[PDB]
């Protein structure tokens, strides 16, 4: 089998990209943020308390036949931006993009933090990293691609997020017509549950590659790159008036400026991000200081590829018996 779904910015900034998921029988379609670094698939639901739900759309498990409460069972997450939710669990059917696994743990939030319930555009998250994350107890689920692994036509999905546009998940399948050039494909470790991987150097601009080892995670829900300080301070040296404040929380450069492009290796291969995908717009309503999308990841303990590297990218995460990244140009 296989599955294809378009997946799509919610804002005019790219600050996250929801996909359409059915849900039930009959279907109940959830627009979720497929995060390739958490493991678990959660959703507001009719369980959500009252006062933490504006606007998402719910679940709501009594209305489907298939569903089952999974007895005993409860989940609690809290993710690297300090948002956080919790619950408990269900299975029921649930198909992404014509791909269909039943009995697949659809954990229902009873609480969310306050930065899901002000975000209307997101229903929920739906977990791609490896299934040892998952934080349902006492017994641990499967993410949905571990479910659908075994019936897939190939035990890969990939992500061709866009710039500004809509872009796809795919199950099953490579699609040779998504990318430019060929796949460099580059070891994973799966010791800390995620896509882990390790550069092999980078260029700011048009400057001279520099070779250097930089471990990191391909992690589909989060915005920015996160990269070491001395790296981002490379960057940001080469934009006129770009500086570090610690009252805005990270870089910022003059909207006026035009933003130098940052290039990553895979291997031999180089994926070039374009200054512009690096602009995240002004740090308030009518500021002139707008936010940069390449960020020190000191105090985070972990460099981060987030949307800002992978949409540059036609990205497969190959769950192949060895896992791999391959990463290509488009
Ligand atoms: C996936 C992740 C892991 C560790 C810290 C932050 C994040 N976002």
């Amino acid at each position: 089998s296989t599955g294809s779904a378009t997946t799509t910015p919610i804002d005019s900034l790219d600050d996250a990209y929801i996909t359409p998921v059915q849900i039930g029988t009959p279907a109940q379609t959830l627009n979720l943020d497929f995060d390739t670094g958490s493991s678990d698939l959660w959703v507001f639901s009719s369980e959500t308390t009252a006062s933490e739900v504006d606007g998402q759309t719910i679940y709501t498990p009594s209305k489907s036949t298939t569903a089952k409460l999974l007895s005993g069972a409860t989940w609690s997450i809290s993710y690297g931006d300090g948002s956080s939710s919790s619950g408990d669990v269900y299975t029921d059917t649930v198909s992404v993009g014509g791909l269909t696994v039943t009995g697949q743990a659809v954990e229902s939030a009873k609480k969310v933090s306050s930065s899901f319930t002000e975000d209307s555009t997101i229903d929920g998250l739906l977990g791609l990293a490896f299934s040892t994350l998952n934080t349902v107890s006492p017994t641990q689920q499967k993410t949905f691609f571990d479910n659908a692994k075994a019936s897939l036509d190939s035990p890969v999905f990939t992500a061709d997020l866009g710039y500004h546009a809509p872009g796809t998940y795919n199950f099953g399948f490579i699609d040779t017509t998504a990318y430019t050039g060929s796949i460099t494909y580059t070891a994973v470790s799966t010791k800390q549950g995620f896509w882990e991987w390790t550069s092999t150097g980078y260029a700011v601009g048009s400057g001279t590659f520099k070779s250097t080892s930089i471990d990191g995670i391909a992690d589909t829900g989060t915005t920015l790159l996160y990269l070491p300080a001395t790296v981002v301070s490379a960057y940001w040296a080469q934009v006129s008036g770009a500086k570090s404040s610690s009252s805005v929380g990270g870089y910022v450069f003059p909207c006026s400026a035009t933003l130098p492009s940052f290039t990553f290796g895979v291997g031999s291969a180089r994926i070039v991000i374009p200054g512009d995908y690096i602009d995240f717009g002004p740090i308030s309503t009518g500021s002139s200081s707008c936010f940069g999308g390449i960020q020190s990841s000191a105090g985070i303990g972990i460099n981060i590829f987030g949307d800002v590297a992978l949409k540059a990218a036609f990205v497969v995460f190959n769950g192949a018996t060895t896992p791999t990244l391959g990463f290509a140009s488009k």
